[PDB]
RNA sequence: GGUAGUUUUGGCAUGACUCUACC
């Protein structure tokens, strides 16, 4: 028995970027990832001060994501050697508070 | 109900609350 199956979870697969830089956005991220296969989505972490010195990139499917993944780990970028990853099970997220548009 | 920004406190180590808007 295991948590979860490959039968509804997803579709496209999800990498962990560290050690890039504060400076990096969402296009600056997907820039580099992009040449191996075709972003869906891009995530950046924040306490307050802006990336928590990681990231996450959303990929097609999963033989293009770790292509990107065994050429980019290692690669330093304004000094700095990033890690690349696979993603592990997000946090309860749940951005959807309040709004007039979600009942009348 | 569907999406984006306003801006960092500083190298934090696998995920985000919070603020401002649009819809």
């Amino acid at each position: 028995g295991s948590h979860m199956n490959t039968e509804n979870k997803s579709q496209p697969k999800r990498l962990h970027v560290s050690n890039i830089p504060f400076r990096f956005r969402d296009p600056d991220l997907r820039q580099m990832f992009g040449q191996f296969g075709k972003i869906l989505d891009v995530e950046i972490i924040f306490n307050e001060r802006g990336s928590k010195g990681f990231g996450f990139v959303t990929f097609e499917n999963s033989a293009d994501a770790d292509r990107a993944r065994e050429k980019l780990h290692g690669t330093v970028v304004e000094g700095r050697k990033i890690e690349v990853n696979n993603a592990t099970a997000r946090v309860m997220t749940n951005k959807k508070t309040v709004n007039p548009y979600t009942n009348g």
